């Protein structure tokens, strides 16, 4: 006729329609609907609420019986738009949602000759997905996308994929690699899913794994803890009867207290996670009281308190085995009287003065010796340390 | 006919229905809702607001008189999917909510030929139940949802159970055991509400009783306070005429109190809730208190300001009991004059040097003394707390 | 008829029914509408915003002149549920809000044979009220709610209370009284009013009077001044001429600075308010820097920097009114001169340390008095302020 | 007729009325819409995102040709209520806004008859305004909401006053005067706005002009400076030699740094801004660093390092200027030898002692000079900015 | 005819109208739309979420072939406006969105006798955009805008220009100058986008290239890093034998740790990038470092422990090159032995107090020279900083 093909075929297209209605001429056969799914960002991952929030790009087709027409007819149009609303549409949903997806509504639809029904959208997801920090800097994470019809059965509706499961986890075509994570695949799998003996259902299940990018929060961590441990040494090159050494062993013990406490309360979240850099600061922790109780031990040998000489049974062996063995390095009789008084007491005051001076030499071969071992420890934990991140890196 | 079946069954349906109706075919008989509810995860507990955001799956049935047909006709359709807004709906809700529930729209419910209609949605529900905190790491806490008509009476809508009591309370199918809080009931109840004498309704009461994890805040509060009680104890061993204890203490003592300050904001938010936590912080406190008490004390004792000799009373007994028995351990009279004026000088200096060491052998005895019944005290403070952390993880 | 009544009756209410029109035969009628409001919970109190975020449960009635019809027809039915979008419904806001209520929709409403409609709603409202924190922990609320419809005249709709005044105010049947606040009295007065000289309102206006629970924050508030005012007296205790007075005070200092400078951010918010709290915490803010300025004399009085004998004037009556008054407790001259330099020599010293012994003394007098006179202010203090708490308690 | 005559009247204007079209009988006559606004409060003002939130009440009218009628019929009817959707509505917007307006939806307006129609509406506004802060304590802001159409030119439609502007901006009769802010005019203005030169619009624009509230900042930002002030004089008290003055002033420098941080945070935000707060911290800042460097070179100048005596060049005149005119206040042989051995000895002993006494005296001398000199400028610089807070005050 | 034209015209127009099909005759044909943007202001910029929140005008028009008619009918109207939801619209959107956009309706369109429609509405738009912060300070950013069709491919929809590509990327005429960030171009680009090789898309690619203003976080950053500088320097002017250094460089140290960590938390969120104000920071912190390990070898070298007397070999060379080289500057015997006792103790005495005091002066010499080390290290230093900056700003 004179009229526009593409108007009088929408009007015998959807004249007398029912919306409300599953398209199946016979009642018995399921209504396939394949689709399939592109990440496009992952735009928050929360460990205390155990949020993930993502952007993906979701496509889905399927079969409607009752939108079909010859081709050769009006005007050879092979397809065409038509309105969402307008049309029957399956309820396929994400199981895992914790949050009403803020997407915008599509309006229009594809409809082919052969009742092929095409449908594209974007969807913000906000589900919850399991997150494992044991090894938090270095950790691989797994979330589950459940899609599947919210009501109808499996003898309605299931699910199958537009793609082939080999080209799909390995698409990564328009992801944003710029970011804290890092996309590595997402796996599809198919299953039955049944609460009860009664109803039978059919779930499409996305596993997306995705890693963590570690270089920020390494150093971040790392830094100032090694920095203040080279602090710790040059408070150990310090004399040990100065007096303030147990000031400035406490004043770095209360700066390194204070920025763990300020710091613990971001990264670390999960109530039943343990990571190992706890560990490292539970070590780092017990050298630092072990670095104080030194200091006190020398400080208490090493001062004056009128104490007695040096007991000779360790005497005869210290001072030995610290050099070439280990650290190679009448008037007349009141006037006499009188005069022997002042060369007693200058006597007592000189011997006071001998046993302060052996007691500081001991003090002192101590605090070498204690900080030699000390030394010799932290380089041996720096070590296993690098080493332990030179077999992780190297894999 | 020729006509698919599935279109003419839901014309003659939905043929001159209206959807503003109670469907009963007697207005004196009441419409019965059977409903049950299935839990997915406790997104959050606030406990500043008196707040819990939970997740349900939720099915509700009833009878619809106005949508019968025989099954012999329409190809044997024993049932059917209809729009949700082209029939109507009870207006079920919960009294306990303060936000509205950001849950999408389920489109289709299942109609039988016997009238049964189903209806499945999931709901996000954001109530307020009171939450106890006197044992707040220990505390087990029952909330109350409870689902009523919001206008109709009883004569109208009561509502029941879908299935029995006894295996609704212990589903737990699909519930999510990582997180803080674990599920451990949920209990139904069947009430009769009515504020006023005039009109009656029916309510159903689902007390979800769930259980906090303690693994991670119990020892996030108990690490620091032994660390730095080990550090004090260190801090004891000092000597106490160094001059720098009560400096080392009221760093230790600063340290400490900016630590409470800034922990107590974070969890503690109850204003009626004490919890027992703030007993052990407030013990600690004062056992600091005695221990500066004690330094201060020990510190004034052993100082020199030119005082005298130690009063015999106490000297007599306190040196003897703390051995053995509690700690086991013309020209020449000129020159004679002038030489007596150094003399004396001498004589004094050193009376006032040995008054000076008798004080100092005391001041270290007695900080021996309290150092050894500190030491029994803490001991004994930490046996009952570990003993009373045993006898309550036994149970 | 054979046909259903509910069905009927419906039709025939239903049937060329304007819900535009206001529901009177008689335009010069005003239509009357009786409201009541029954209170749920108080959601949040913001003093910074001044945001009240309250519960409440609203219903309200009226008459329809277009929705009677004899109870004899249509099978005894004396009243039935009507849809809400397909009647007539008055527009009631309140002035007050400043944020739209998240409130669910209620699709139905009550219809009785006489005309009555009535309408059931909850409302979460988040209106702006005036707070006044000048007793903080102390604080009477009122907050009005204004209830009037936004368009139409007193010519077309007035307010009118379903109960009378008496019983509403009196209520507090499912009010939460677990929380922050405690809810006092609800009291209801219906005015007129008129911005212009020229239009005419009748509004319903409800002051809610609600209380604050003072329990938790007076001790939290009130434990760490009093117990580092504890700290401040072992302080005191402590020798002045040990030269770590200073630094102790001062820490002591920077530690209540820093505690009331994190803390005053949280409570206080009002410009225009100024709590009594501010004036306890001046006072203690005054009487620590007295102690330091005490502290600093003293010091300053006690150091040694070779001064001169203490001047007699004061001397003569200092020493004794503090003791049972207040405070009741040729080669022979060649040698002469040669030793004779010596001898000198160490007279000169010998006064050096007379003179210092006579200073530390007047110093150690001064010290205890100054101790005494603040020990004294101290209690007094705590005794005012007890005694004003216990006069605000028994009222 | 015996219909009501609001039903009919209601019949007649709406039947066959389309709401799509401009209601003028000429298309070349532009429609007049008469607006006016009345504030009810200030919500929020937040300068590091430029943001003004305010509260409304507008109400417009215009004329609609095609709602017209009789008075004489209809029984003396002469306005009425009508649907908001069933009418043509201008799209009358603010350009300023940058969050969408949650405003109640109102379903009702006037019609006269003789085609007056009007329409009351409240309005939260989100707008940006460039605020300016630098006088941040006594900061007056105009900001500016523009009404205008955003699809129809001025052929079509133009805005007007319904009231006289002299009237409008002294309105000021519901604002809600406790708050942060004082709103002081609000002044109209019409405009005509093209950025083509192809088609041209009517704009209204209100100029909110408003005031801040200083009562609050201005004390709590000036009352710890003065008092560690205070605490900086009687630190200045203290004797140079004690040894405790330079960890004293480096305490209280820590104390006001970190205060200082902790709070330019909180109020400054704008990044071109920059208030003469800062000018007066930095004011106070150089102070301290004078106060320092002078306590520095005291302490150097008093310390013994075995140092030589005064040079006297400076000594002749420097004690003698600091009083009165500024600061008014054989055998033998061995014998003799080996006792001149001891007499030489006691001799340089008495000559360090005497340049110590010297050196110790000139440092308290020029302490006391410096300490009068700072307090001088302290006093000058309190009354310069006293005198210039009044200044401000009277006006 | 003698109906009102503007009514009869959308009668006309409006009539059997169809606004689900695109509007062309031929399908053959694509339907071309032509937009255009103009930017208000640039709301937020979050580096941690890398989220650009703007606010656009954005105007768009195409041709509609079944909305035509005749211009001599109808009484000359040549345009109109119509409800933009009674005919069809292209669904043009963005593919960077992240949030959907809360944009207020626009319900009115421009229609002309030659079938041009024209849309006018404001857009909020939250998208994402990578954001490099390498040098933050001075970062220059563009973000991209990429409008096209969701659903329709290009053979039914391409996108084109308003106006030439020359004049949109200068416009900048309603910008909002004050704010953090400068807008510097808007440049547009037309591509042709295809993920697989089967469909193929039309887009229109909008780089928004801004810059951010320095002026505050420049100084605000720079300010108390040089003025702990001069404090630092104040501190070097000490004597080392005071004993206070250590301490005073400690809590200096301690100042700026805790300064740097609370700062390092706001300013710094990317994972990748790594500004070198990081290494201007590390710098200053080696810096320190230095300065620490310089004093506490200074206080070692100077501090006395009864240590030996200076070993000549250094000792002939280090005080002559440091001045005017590089610093510019029977009864009689027993009598004779008991003084002889006396007179040996007080030479040792001498020689003791002769060995500090060269040791003091060493130490003395060494300090100096290592403190005008540092200080032409510091010059240099702030000279190649200031002229780095000086540079960048003649660019
Ligand atoms: C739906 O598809 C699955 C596999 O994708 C298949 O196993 C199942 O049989 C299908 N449903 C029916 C009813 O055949
Ligand atoms: C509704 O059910 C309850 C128990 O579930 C029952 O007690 C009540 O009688 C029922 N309502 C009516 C009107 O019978
Ligand atoms: C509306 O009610 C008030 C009191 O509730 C009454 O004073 C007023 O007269 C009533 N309105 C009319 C129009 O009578
Ligand atoms: C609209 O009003 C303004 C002043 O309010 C006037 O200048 C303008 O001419 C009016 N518009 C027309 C088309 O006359
Ligand atoms: C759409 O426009 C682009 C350039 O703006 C042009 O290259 C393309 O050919 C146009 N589309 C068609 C179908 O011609």
């Amino acid at each position: 006729t004179t009229q526009p093909a593409l108007l009088r075929l929408s009007d015998h297209l959807l004249a007398n329609y029912k919306k409300g209605v599953r398209p199946v001429r016979d009642w018995r056969k399921p209504t396939t609907v394949s689709i399939d799914v592109i990440m496009y960002a992952i735009l928050n991952v929360d460990e205390k609420n155990q949020v993930l929030t993502t952007y993906i790009w979701y496509r889905q087709y399927w079969t409607d019986e009752f939108l079909q027409w010859t081709p050769e007819d009006f005007d050879n149009v092979t397809k065409l738009s038509i309105p969402t609303d307008s049309i029957w549409v399956p309820d396929i949903l994400i199981n895992e949602f914790v949050d009403v997806g803020k997407s915008p509504n599509i309006p229009y639809v594809y409809v082919h000759h052969r009742g092929e029904v095409q449908n594209y959208k974007p969807l913000q997801l906000v589900t919850a997905c399991s997150l494992d920090i044991y090894n938090f800097p270095f950790d691989v994470q797994n979330c589950s996308l459940t899609f599947t019809s919210w009501l109808h059965t499996i003898q309605d509706i299931n699910i199958t994929l537009w793609r082939s499961p080999e080209e799909v986890r390995s698409d990564k075509s328009i992801f944003i690699n710029q970011g804290e994570w890092e996309l590595l695949e997402v796996f599809p799998q198919f299953k039955e899913f049944s609460i009860d003996i009664s109803n039978s259902y059919a779930e499409m299940k996305f596993y997306v794994i995705i890693r963590r990018r570690p270089l920020f929060y390494a150093v971040s961590l790392l830094l100032p803890s090694i920095f203040l441990m080279v602090v710790d040494i040059v408070g150990f090159c310090l004399p040990p009867d100065s007096g303030e050494r147990v000031s400035f062993k406490i004043t770095l013990l209360l700066g390194y207290s204070v920025f763990l406490i300020i710091v613990s309360d971001t990264l670390p979240a999960t109530a039943i996670g343990t990571p190992l850099i706890g560990v490292y600061f539970v070590v780092c922790m017990a050298l630092l009281v072990i670095s104080l109780a030194e200091t006190i031990f020398i400080v208490r040998l090493v001062h004056k308190q009128d104490l007695q000489r040096p007991v000779p049974d360790w005497l005869r062996h210290l001072v030995l085995d610290r050099i070439a063995w280990i650290l190679c390095l009448l008037a007349v009789r009141g006037l006499l009287q009188e005069l022997s008084s002042i060369r007693h007491f200058l006597e007592k005051r000189d011997e006071m003065r001998e046993v302060a001076r052996d007691w500081l030499r001991v003090g002192y071969v101590l605090d070498r010796l204690l900080f030699r071992i000390y030394l010799l420890a932290v380089l041996a934990y720096s070590i296993t340390l690098v080493t332990l991140w030179s077999i992780w890196h190297y894999s």
